[PDB]
């Protein structure tokens, strides 16, 4: 239906390993999107036909307040385009750059705006996988929205697609290629909300074989700064064992969380 004369393209967004988002206005209605737009020889080339159809799958049938909408797409032989819900005060990761680290309020409403989007999937079987900060949008009232659905799976799941960039926000048993399942995501949770309070994340390292061993002994430190509750929750996610880990319920009543949280669960 949708056609690229349709659109009037605008502001460059922003750049993912496959994705190049535009600002665009539809011409009939006024209608302002994100289009995002991917190069077929690119996906091809890569193997990623898959998470591209997920994405699509995923995020065009739910109505979630923190779960970024995608209302449709096209394509032209070159190229495929995503419409997507513009979200207009940018990505978690530009504003971290902006603030270098978030207070106890911020971090921990997000937290909780995250367990509830999550907790929504899980009861599903979903699994995200790639809840990293430059995947976490803002809308207009500053309200956090999860995207890019492409690396997500039904559990449990093995691992067939090459790993990409950082490991830092992966846990053990992904980076080592075993058997996983929900409680992936909550590891990266714990990886988030120590790096909204600190500015960096708990195992980053120089180097890749560096990361890599740091996450499989799983070895990080608080700085002085970090309150008794914070560490608490924290050191309840970053466990080595999967099992041992919170179920996303026991997160969103925390007593940390509901103390410094300014949204409920
Ligand atoms: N709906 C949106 N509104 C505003 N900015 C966006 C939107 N979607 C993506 N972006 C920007 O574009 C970048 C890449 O988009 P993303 O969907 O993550 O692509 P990829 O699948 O290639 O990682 C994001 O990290 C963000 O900076
Ligand atoms: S992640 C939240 C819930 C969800 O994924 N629902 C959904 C919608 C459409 C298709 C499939 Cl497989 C789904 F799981
Ligand atoms: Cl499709
Ligand atoms: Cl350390
Ligand atoms: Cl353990
Ligand atoms: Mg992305
Ligand atoms: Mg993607």
């Amino acid at each position: 239906q949708w056609a690229l004369e349709d659109f009037e393209i605008g502001r460059p967004l922003g750049k993912g390993k496959f994705g190049n988002v535009y600002l665009a206005r539809e011409k009939q209605s006024k209608f302002i999107l994100a289009l995002k737009v991917l190069f077929k020889a690119q996906l091809e080339k890569a193997g990623v036909e898959h998470q591209l159809r997920r994405e699509v799958e995923i995020q065009s049938h739910l109505r979630h307040p923190n779960i970024l909408r995608l209302y449709g797409y096209f394509h032209d032989a070159t190229r495929v385009y995503l419409i997507l819900e513009y979200a207009p005060l940018g990505t978690v990761y530009r504003e971290l750059q902006k603030l270098s680290k978030f207070d106890e309020q911020r971090t921990a409403t997000y937290i909780t705006e995250l367990a509830n989007a999550l907790s929504y999937c899980h009861s599903k079987r979903v699994i995200h996988r790639d809840i990293k900060p430059e995947n976490l949008l803002l809308g207009s009232a500053g309200e956090l929205k999860i995207a890019d659905f492409g690396w997500s799976v039904h559990a449990p799941s093995s691992r067939r697609t090459t790993l990409a960039g950082t490991l830092d926000y992966l846990p053990p048993e992904m980076i080592e290629g075993r058997m996983h399942d929900e409680k992936v995501d909550l590891w990266s949770l714990g990886v988030l909300c120590y790096e909204f309070l600190v500015g960096k994340p708990p195992f980053e390292a120089n180097t890749y074989q560096e990361t890599y061993k740091r996450i499989s002994r799983v070895e990080f430190t608080f700085p002085d700064f970090v309150t008794e509750g914070a560490r608490d929750l924290i050191s309840r996610l970053l466990k080595h064992n999967p099992s041992q880990r919170p179920m996303l319920r026991e997160v969103l009543e925390h007593p940390w969380i509901t103390a410094n949280s300014s949204k409920p669960s």
